[PDB]
């Protein structure tokens, strides 16, 4: 039933309120998702001027319900099974030798629009580090998100590390710990161990005057054998 909401193109609204070492910012995003081919296309705008953190550090925070689950894996798709009532997604993102983000997001349908409303709190960052110092390249290295069930919490957990290119040729690690729990009371699909494979492209809108990020994602579930 949840999966039936994703058979066509779904409009998306994203709202992020952020606070890193006390520096506040807001991001508003819009676009669409097409889970049949695992495709997300989104444009995010800062409504508070130039961001105090690099856009690439916000990519993972700013809709895994649009992953393409192969037919033989569709009974492992927690994200769509929680819909339309939605799920809460929480992460701790620890930047190696730097600070951490803690995020809480409510992902659910409002009518025909899939809405992702997020609060982000960043702490312990270095004023001259790679993040507050804006030393990260505007690109993204996309790998696999490993997913496991958490039966006790009736949800899932995920773990992965983002490797952010630094302008000096080094790499800034971002360790992600993720938890998702459904908002509704009804049973949801809980998966065997598997992963989501990402292809992520960041770009710019040449006609956009505000600080912004254009995001294209292709996401495919894998790791359970078609046989």
């Amino acid at each position: 039933k949840g999966e039936e909401l994703f058979t066509g193109v779904v409009p998306i609204l994203v709202e992020l309120d952020g606070d890193v070492n006390g520096h506040k910012f807001s991001v508003r995003g819009e676009g669409e998702g097409d889970a049949t081919i695992g495709k997300l296309t989104l444009k995010f705008i800062s409504t508070t001027g130039k961001l105090p953190v690099p856009w690439p550090t916000l990519v993972t925070t700013l809709l895994q319900c649009f992953a393409r689950y192969p037919d033989h894996m569709k009974q492992h798709d927690f994200f769509k099974s929680a819909m339309p009532e939605g799920y809460v997604q929480c992460r701790t993102i620890s930047f190696k030798d730097d600070g951490k983000y803690k995020t809480r997001a409510v992902v659910k349908f409002e009518g025909d629009t899939l809405v992702n409303r997020i609060e982000l709190k960043g702490t312990d960052f270095k004023e001259d580090g790679n993040i507050l110092g804006h030393k990260l390249e505007y690109n993204f290295n996309s790998e696999n998100v490993y997913i496991t069930a958490d039966k006790q919490k009736n949800g899932i957990k995920a773990n992965f590390t983002v490797r952010h290119n630094v302008e000096d040729g080094s790499v800034q690690l971002a360790d992600h710990y993720q938890q998702n729990t459904p908002i509704g009371d009804g049973p949801v699909l809980l998966p065997d161990n598997h992963y989501l494979s990402y292809q992520t492209v960041l770009s710019k809108d040449p006609n956009e005057k505000r600080d912004h990020m254009v995001l294209l994602e292709f996401v495919t579930a894998a790791g359970i054998t078609l046989g």
